[PDB]
C-alpha cells in the first residue's frame, strides 16, 4: 500500500544523454542510434534571439561548428538537417546503449517522467503532467535544455517531451521528438504568455478513486449528479469539463470500487464547496491533479481496502 | 526556476537488481560484486514467519535452495550466510555493473531514492525521508521486499535501506544494508506498530527556502526570535527540535536570500499558530518536512552526477 508521485526508472535514458556545443552555448541532446538530437536554438547567437531565421544561420554551419561530447568522448558529426524545431546531428558512431524507444506526441492531463541534465549528466528524475494550457511545471535552471520526458510502457522508451524554454509565469515549454510545440508557443525570445491554466479533472476523480482504494471514505456521499451539472459547477472552480472519454476511462476504478462515476463527481463537488476542514488525502491537503486513470491502477494493489 | 520532489538518477542501481526465490517465495535481491543481498525472511514459510529461528532454517538449507536470476541468466549461488536481519548469497560471477558504492547507514530526517522493483525489475523510483519514528511513507506492493534506498555522491553510490515490510497503518519498515532495523522492529509476523511521528522541522525551513527561491514569498515577516521561543512553540505542535547544527547546515541558504534562519522561523511559527489563511507554497496547502538543506541547495544549483 501507500501512494506516492512516481517516476519510471530513470537508467535507460542516462545512456542516451549527451553534451552539444555550438559557438557559446553548451545544452543537453538526446543520442540515439546514430543521430543526436537537441533544440534547434543552439544554433543562435545574442542577435538571433527574436527573429532568427533558423534556414539562414543553419545553411552557415559546418560538421565541425557542433562540439558533441558523450562522457570523455567526442562523437563526430558528419551530417545535420533540421526537422520542425529539433536539430538532428548525423554521427559516425551508433549509440551502443540505444534502447528500445518510439516517439510520441502526447495530450493534456498525460503524465512523465523527466530526467533533468546539465552538460549531458543526469541531475534527478520527476514526475511532471502536460498542463491543459499546454505548459509543464517543471523543475529547470540555465543549461537544462535539451533535456527529454519519457514513459517506459513494457521495456520500450516512450520520448514525449524536450525542453525549449522557460515562460515569464516560471512554467516550461518545449516540443515532440519531431519538433512540434505543445502549445502556440515558439522558439523566439518574442514575448508569449500561457493561458490561464485550469485543474485536470479526470485525473482528481481518478486519484479519488485511489484514495478508496488505500481506504479512505471520509468524502464520499450519498449523491450523485448529471453529468451536465457537475461541469457547470466543476467550471466554476477553473475545473476541465468532463467529456463521456473521461467517464469511460473511470469505468475500471469505478468497477474495482462499486462507486459510479457520477458518484464520485458529486463527492468532488462536495469538495470544492467544503474544502477538506482539516484533513487530508493521501497526504496532500489539496486536490491531486498530476496521476492518471492509468497511472493510479499501475501503482494500486488489484485488492481494494475496504 | 521551479521545484519538484526529484529523485537520484537511478541508472547505476537498476543494473544491481536481481530475482531471488527460496521455495514458494520471490522478492529482489541486490548484486554488488559476487555477493546478493536480501532480506532472511526470503526463507521463511508462512508458519515460519509466526515465531522464526532463522539460524536453523538456515543451516537446514544450501546453495541450490536459493535461485538467483539476472534478467535470463541463472546466477549460480556458491556459499551463503546471515548478516543481523540480511542474508548473502555468495555467487560465482562478480557483477560487471558494479559501481563505486559503499553502505551507509543514515539519520531520521535525512532523504533518499527508493527504487520500487518486482520480480527483480526496477518498476518506479521515489524521494523519501527517514522518519523520525524510523519508518518511512512508501509505496509498495506484495514482491517489492529486498527494493533498496540510496543516494548518489559524484559516482559514488551509498546504499542506505532495503526494504522488509509493511506496517499496519500502511507505512513502511527496513534495514541497513548491514541488516540492522531502522526502529523498534523486528522481521515476524506478531504485532507491531509504529511510534507517534513528528514533523522534520529543519527540512520544513529548507522548504521554505526553496519557496523565496521561487518568488513565493507571501508568509516571509518582519520578526525574528531565538531557538529557545521556537522550540517551545514547536515541541508544542510535534516538531522536532531545531538545534544549532540545523541552523549552520542552513546558512547557505540564509546567505542566498538574506532571510536569516531565525528569521525564517518566526515565518514559520506564525505558519503553526495560525495555518496558510488559504494560501499555498509551492503548489502544497502542508508544510513539507521531506527536502533537506543540502536537497535544496542541490535542486537550485544544478549538480549532476
Ligand atoms: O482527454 C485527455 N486529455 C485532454 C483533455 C484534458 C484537459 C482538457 O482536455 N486525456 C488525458 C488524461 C488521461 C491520459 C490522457
Ligand atoms: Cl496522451
Amino acid at each position: 500500500s501507500g501512494f506516492r508521485k512516481m517516476a519510471f526508472p530513470s537508467g535507460k535514458v542516462e545512456g542516451c544523454m549527451v553534451q552539444v556545443t555550438c559557438g557559446t552555448t553548451t545544452l543537453n541532446g538526446l543520442w540515439l542510434d546514430d543521430v543526436v538530437y537537441c533544440p534547434r536554438h543552439v544554433i543562435c547567437t545574442s542577435e538571433d534571439m527574436l527573429n532568427p531565421n533558423y534556414e539562414d544561420l543553419l545553411i552557415r554551419k559546418s560538421n565541425h561548428n557542433f562540439l558533441v561530447q558523450a562522457g570523455n568522448v567526442q562523437l563526430r558529426v558528419i551530417g545535420h538537417s533540421m526537422q520542425n524545431c529539433v536539430l538532428k546531428l548525423k554521427v559516425d558512431t551508433a549509440n551502443p546503449k540505444t534502447p528500445k524507444y518510439k516517439f510520441v506526441r502526447i495530450q493534456p492531463g498525460q503524465t512523465f517522467s523527466v530526467l533533468a541534465c546539465y552538460n549531458g549528466s543526469p541531475s534527478g528524475v520527476y514526475q511532471c503532467a502536460m498542463r491543459p494550457n499546454f505548459t509543464i511545471k517543471g523543475s529547470f535552471l540555465n543549461g537544462s535544455c535539451g533535456s527529454v520526458g519519457f514513459n517506459i510502457d513494457y521495456d520500450c522508451v516512450s520520448f514525449c517531451y524536450m525542453h525549449h524554454m522557460e515562460l515569464p509565469t516560471g512554467v516550461h515549454a518545449g516540443t515532440d521528438l519531431e519538433g512540434n510545440f505543445y502549445g502556440p508557443f515558439v522558439d523566439r525570445q518574442t514575448a508569449q504568455a500561457a493561458g490561464t491554466d485550469t485543474t485536470i479533472t479526470v485525473n482528481v476523480l481518478a486519484w479519488l478513486y485511489a484514495a478508496v482504494i488505500n481506504g479512505d471514505r471520509w468524502f464520499l456521499n450519498r449523491f450523485t449528479t448529471t453529468l451536465n451539472d457537475f461541469n457547470l459547477v466543476a467550471m466554476k472552480y477553473n475545473y476541465e469539463p468532463l467529456t463521456q472519454d473521461h467517464v469511460d476511462i473511470l469505468g475500471p476504478l469505478s468497477a474495482q470500487t462499486g462507486i459510479a462515476v457520477l458518484d464520485m463527481c458529486a463527492s468532488l463537488k462536495e469538495l470544492l464547496q467544503n474544502g477538506m476542514n482539516g484533513r487530508t488525502i493521501l497526504g496532500s491537503a489539496l486536490l491531486e491533479d498530476e496521476f492518471t486513470p492509468f497511472d493510479v491502477v499501475r501503482q494500486c494493489s488489484g485488492v481494494t481496502f475496504q
